[PDB]
């Protein structure tokens, strides 16, 4: 036992006065946790990550420094924060721009590159007044209702970033009212850290509580969902320091017009009175990312759709004495119950001991005066004895007019049968229902003829078992590979879960999944290029793997603009750049991949002339050259010489354009000069290799590895180098007798190019291309521009843009000389555009030599290529139709495809709409879409018909379609009228067929339905309903199959603590239409199925999704955890007293040993152990924070043996309880 | 829009500003003689806009 032994700010780490031009100051320091352990209790996703805050103390240290007092810094922005390890490299720069002025900002280098983190300017001592106070007393009045600061923590932790211990403070959170604009909070460092405080001007724990308290906002449900952070702020005031601060004031000026947004507050500090010692304005608090990221990640995580799980069966054959009864209910049928015989013989011999299996059969109702059979024969009295299943047949079914007719009564006899099962009061066996090929499973085999008649099963069966937790149904699909031997071996335990299938030769399981959008389920088309407009393009920036097509869609020619079928293209350097994502996209051009292209023209424009349909052409345009089809300006493009055949041309032109261009206008080659050229291996160096020796000019290069450098022997240069090294000037020198070279092209960067200016010699040309060096501002020495240097930096695309007319007399002056044959080919190394990945892999790796050609098959062919984002959802050529229109997300929808401007919009409400309806949708009308009524019932096929000819009769063709009905009662089954299960059914299942039918031939883009969250497990009462929505699913499954387009979606409104959340907020909410009309939108351009737009894991319905189906794919709770008032205090006096004596003796033990580090006795006195009055003051707060009493030591002296010490606490518990 | 030519003698900030006013293309000319023994350190940056740098002495071409 011994000591450990273990002025600079800690942040900056070190300060260094750099006064060259311009003078700078700089820090460098670190920053992790070894050094700062208080640093990791800001963690966010369990990763320490520093505050903002540790910047705005970092700005105002370093404006101290530089501004010495009354420094202040403006405009903080964030980028993205630090993830702190151990230790991490931080450094910080601050440099004079202007007189006066000075910009800062921070970083951290890694691995040869860097990312910058904060970014704030130095402008300081604007005034001498000081700020002005205001009454504390008048603020603490004026703001009651202060939430406790905990539970603030607790909401941050939750919210995915936890504070830890040191991010003390913010004790309460002061408010005004429910809408108050401004709080305050009473905020002092934790004592383990309070001695921090004077190593910092603000210590930067402080602030980050100061930040905190915006966590109160206006409402504890300022933004509800998600985690915000701090994004800098507008303006920062320091005049005091912080040493006593003691309560922050703040004051949200309710930028969050959404409650979400931004924040931006202004927080001020003070000590005892009006005192200000900090100013914060304009803070960017309520941030994290754009809004519509937001919505895309909610969208994303707000989607539920089933998931199919394949297994061996489970709990096969673990079933032991039961006694099984077979009632087939579906003897409609000449022979369904044939295959449940099989079912009754498994059960009945291969169930162990005294098993058995009866078998009965019965139609499903046939007629009414059958009534109430099953019942008597099992559902009242064979029943009970374990064993129940119910077969339904192997029936297919092609769903027609008959078989749609036939499911509706179908279904009806369904719901009769199981009411009477529902009403008997006596305890069932689990069921067990069969069926073929109904229940909804994976797309595999999800084909035709798929017997929807049987398909809606589903919703009610969960219905019956929630008001009754037995008889837990499970669905099994049949099929003629299925081997029911092995199904009744599970119908023998019946394993815990409620869907199962069979689609092959093996079992399946069912059960909800999160939903998140699949990038290759995206839209596709069979289009040919020979006429359809096609481009590439990558799924997601920095993997070259995700190259795919896309159609471009048809560009007719604009104003003057010209349309060109591509026939050939090249691969610029700039496109890997692209590719990987690490192109220099500062400017939001948004490039594709594609510089150069050479063609035939498709198509004229009517301001240009010169250029005309077919002719021979090539150029240079943005957008993309690697597509079909493009449409562009004619001066972009030239006509393509005869002789000069496109092959060469693509290949040669560009690289031989931009070394032409540097040789002969930035440069003026003389003939017999000396040049260099970097990497001459390169496309672009054979092209200023072959342009030299057209000028008949000294030539000098190099290159990568020897066999790089070979073919330059090949071509006959001397003064051969390599590249990747950086000795190659001085190599020159020598070989040039000392003196220097005249002009030099190079693709380097850092040391390596310094040493080619230093090469240069008096009058000499420098000519740059490579991004790297000149966006990284690693500005050159210019002290040998003393010579008489000139420097030129060259981008072929930004005189395109700017000058097409220079870049055109360019292209065709080297067309000329490429046709008259003084400037020759690099190379012909043609690749697939189809496989243009390795030819990223060969540009990027550098492991090919010479100049990479393409090869472009895409002039006619045949493939699937996926729609984009861009695909259609709103077109004046094209007529609308949506039942049930006059509800609300119907509204909204009409009113944004008028807004739109859509060409036609149909309307339906099933017998006309009510006046409020009419009302709106005639003001509506104004805006000059379509809007038009149709009558009649959805039920009615006629009406469809209708809906299909006379509302197509409006002038254009029929493209975007949906059905919008909903039931509006959450009945039990035993109340269901019939009237209500054919209000369900009739026009969902007579809109459904009927328009698929009945709308073939319309372009039919789109379509899509309405659905219920609950339709995988059925509302409490309402089972109808939820088993006509599982009908639609298989129906899609089975339209898809057709091939057809069709969607589904659940709607569920935003029910966190159920109907609280809405009266919490707006008491109106109308199923969220607003989020629903983004991801309506959305769903236009998806061809999933089906799925579930419900909120999850945060609503109280989660409780019964979890536990209803006892399934699980998502986790029912976060992980947080809340702790109880005096935790051990009420759970031991639930014990009887005479237990509470060790009980609590229990926990004393524990604490003692927790404090004294070491084993202890319960008989054993403390003071043996080495307990002091510190020891002491920790075990009677310990206790006063679990059981309230007060501990003194005279208390502890007489019970110094915590036996003893346990006793006279439950005596006293004891006597506090009877009091 | 900026400028598209610029004949510098000034030194330091004045010349970095200026640099800077230059337009796409723009061409810089330097006459001064202060930077160019100093090493001056100097912003690439702004050579997006594909600028062109000239150092002049009369003296040192005859």
């Amino acid at each position: 036992l011994f000591i450990d032994d273990d002025t600079v700010h800690p942040l900056l780490g070190s300060h260094v006065r750099l006064t060259e031009e311009p003078e700078r100051h700089v820090w460098q320091g670190d920053v992790g946790t070894s050094v700062l352990s208080w640093l990791s209790d800001h963690q966010v996703h369990n990763v320490a990550a520093l505050p903002g805050a540790a910047y705005c103390e970092m700005a105002l240290a370093a404006a101290a420094e530089v501004f010495g007092e009354a420094a202040e810094v403006r405009d903080i922005t964030f980028e993205q924060m630090l993830l702190l390890d151990e230790q991490t490299p931080i450094d910080a720069v601050a440099s004079i721009d202007a007189p006066g002025v000075v910009n800062f900002t921070v970083e951290t280098n890694r691995d040869g590159e860097t990312t910058r983190h904060a970014t704030a300017a130095l402008r300081a001592a604007e005034d001498d007044c000081p700020p002005p106070g205001y009454d504390i007393t008048a603020l603490l009045q004026a703001h009651p209702h202060a939430v406790n600061g905990t539970a603030m923590r607790e909401s941050f932790a939750e919210r995915g970033v936890t504070l830890g211990a040191a991010f003390g403070g913010l004790t309460t959170a002061h408010t005004a009212e429910a809408g108050a604009a401004t709080v305050l909070a009473e905020v002092a460092l934790p004592a383990s850290i309070r001695f921090q405080q004077g190593a910092y001007r603000i210590h930067p724990a402080l602030l980050d509580a100061c930040f905190q308290s915006v966590g109160a906002g206006v409402q504890a449900g300022t933004a509800t969902g998600g985690l915000l952070l701090p994004l800098g702020v507008r303006s920062l005031r320091a005049y005091g320091p912080t040493r006593n601060a003691r309560y922050c004031y703040t004051r949200l000026t309710k930028a969050f017009n959404d409650g979400t947004r931004g924040g931006e507050a202004d927080l001020d500090v003070l000590d005892q009175h009006g005192t200000v010692l900090l100013a914060v304005r304009g803070l960017r608090m309520g941030t994290g990312t754009s809004e519509r990221d937001e919505r895309d990640r909610l969208v994303s995580e707000r989607l539920l759709t089933l998931g199919w799980q394949q297994r061996a069966l489970p709990e096969v054959g673990d079933g032991e004495a039961g006694s099984w009864l077979l009632i087939d209910t579906s003897n409609a049928v000449d022979t369904p119950d044939m295959l449940a015989s099989t079912l009754t013989d498994a059960l009945k011999s291969h169930g162990p001991q005294g098993t058995e299996c009866a078998s009965l059969s019965w139609s499903v109702q046939d007629t009414p005066p059958n009534d109430q059979a099953g019942l008597e024969k099992l559902g009242s009295q064979l029943r009970g004895r374990d064993g129940v299943v119910i077969v339904y047949g192997p029936r297919v079914g092609d769903p027609d007019e008959h078989s749609l007719l036939a499911g509706r009564e179908q279904v009806r006899h369904l719901v009769r049968i199981t009411r009477e099962l529902a009403e008997f009061e006596g305890e069932l066996p689990r069921l067990f229902v069969v069926t073929r090929q109904a229940q909804i499973v994976k797309p595999h085999d999800s084909g035709e003829r798929a017997n929807l008649e049987q398909a809606g099963l589903r919703g009610l069966l969960r219905v019956i078992s929630s008001e009754h937790p037995m008889l837990r149904t499970t669905l099994i699909d049949v099929d003629e590979h299925t081997d029911v031997e092995r199904v009744a071996q599970q119908l023998l335990s019946g394993s815990e879960e409620d869907e199962t299938a069979w689609r092959n030769g093996d079992w399946y399981v069912a059960r909800l999944t999160p939903s998140p959008l699949g990038h290759e389920e995206r839209r596709t088309a069979v289009l040919d290029p020979d006429h359809d407009g096609m481009r590439v393009q990558v799924r997601r920036p920095g993997d070259l793997q995700t190259l795919e097509f896309v159609a471009s869609d048809r560009v007719p020619p604009g104003p003057g603009q010209i349309e060109v079928a591509v026939s050939m293209s090249s691969i610029n350097f700039a496109d890997v750049l692209i590719a990987f994502g690490r192109f220099p996209i500062i400017d939001d051009r948004e490039p594709q991949l594609g510089m150069d292209f050479v063609g035939v023209v498709t198509a004229v424009g009517e301001g240009v002339t010169g250029h005309q349909v077919g002719d021979r052409v090539g150029g240079f345009s943005e957008g993309g050259c690697w597509r079909t089809f493009l449409t562009c300006d004619a001066n972009l493009a030239v006509t393509l010489p005869p002789g000069l055949t496109d092959e060469q041309a693509i290949t040669a032109a560009t690289a031989h354009a931009t070394a032409w261009y540097g040789l002969n206008d930035l440069a003026q080659i003389k003939a017999g000069d000396k040049v260099l050229i970097h990497s001459a291996t390169g496309g672009v160096g054979q092209a200023a290799i072959s342009i030299a020796r057209a000028k008949g000019a000294e030539i000098f290069a190099t290159a990568g590895n020897p066999a790089k450098r070979a073919m330059l022997r090949d071509m006959g240069v001397e003064h051969v180098y390599d590249s990747r090294s950086v000795e190659f000037a001085e190599q020159i020198r020598r070989d040039t007798d000392g003196y220097g070279v005249d002009i030099v092209l190079n693709s380097l960067t850092g040391a390596a190019q310094r040493a080619g200016l230093e090469l240069l010699a008096f009058g000499g040309r420098f000519v740059e291309i490579g991004k790297a060096d000149v966006y990284g501002n690693t500005r050159l020495g210019l002290f040998p521009f003393r010579r008489g240097l000139t420097f030129y930096y060259l981008d072929l695309a930004l005189m395109s843009v700017t000058q097409p007319d220079r870049v055109r007399e360019l292209l065709a002056t080297v067309f000329k000389l490429t046709a008259d044959g003084v400037l020759t080919a690099p190379q012909c190394t043609h690749y697939p555009l189809a496989e243009a990945a390795d030819a990223i892999r060969a540009m990027s790796n550098a492991e090919h030599t010479g100049k990479l050609v393409l090869d472009v098959p895409r002039s006619g062919r045949r493939s699937v290529a996926v729609t984009p984002e861009q695909a259609p959802l709103y077109r004046r050529d094209g007529s609308y139709i949506i039942t049930g229109g006059l509800g609300g997300l119907g509204l909204f929808f009409a009113s944004k495809l008028a807004a739109a401007g859509c060409g036609r919009i149909v309307l339906t409400a099933r017998s006309q709409p009510n006046p409020k309806a009419r009302q709106t949708i005639e003001g509506l009308r104004a805006a000059g879409a379509d809007i038009v009524v149709e009558c009649g019932n959805i039920a009615e096929p006629d009406t469809a018909d209708r809906l299909v000819s006379a509302a197509t009769a409006t002038g254009l063709p029929l493209r975007g379609v949906l059905h919008s009905a909903a039931v509006v009662e959450d009945a039990t089954l035993t109340n269901i009228t019939d009237e209500l299960i054919d209000r369900d059914w009739s026009p969902k299942v007579f809109g459904s067929w009927n328009l698929h039918r009945a709308t073939l031939g319309q372009p039919l883009d789109w379509f899509c339905l309405f659905s219920s969250g609950a339709a995988l497990l059925g509302s409490p009462g309402q089972g109808a309903y939820a088993a006509a929505n599982s009908w639609v699913d298989v129906f899609a499954h089975w339209r898809r199959a057709q091939g057809l387009p069709v969607s589904a979606i659940a709607w569920g409104a935003w029910g966190e603590v159920g109907r609280a959340t809405f009266l919490a907020e707006g008491g109106e909410i109308m199923i969220t239409p607003e989020e629903g009309a983004y991801a309506f939108e959305t769903l236009v351009r998806h061809d999933r199925a089906y799925s579930g737009y419900i909120p999850i894991l945060g609503a109280p319905w989660l409780a019964d999704l979890v536990r209803r189906s006892p399934w699980g794919e998502m986790f029912a709770s976060t992980g947080q955890r809340s702790r109880g008032p005096s935790k051990f205090r009420m759970e031991l006096l639930s014990l009887p007293q005479d237990e509470w004596a060790g009980r609590l003796r229990r926990l004393l033990v524990e604490q003692a040993s927790v404090i004294l580090r070491r084993t202890i006795d319960a008989d054993r006195s403390f003071i043996e152990y080495g307990l002091d009055s510190l020891g002491m003051l920790e075990m009677r707060t310990h206790v006063e924070t679990e059981t309230g009493i007060r501990l003194t030591p005279k208390v502890i002296a007489t019970n110094n043996t915590a036996r003893a010490l346990a006793q006279y606490l439950a005596d006293t518990l004891a006597e506090e309880q009877a009091a």
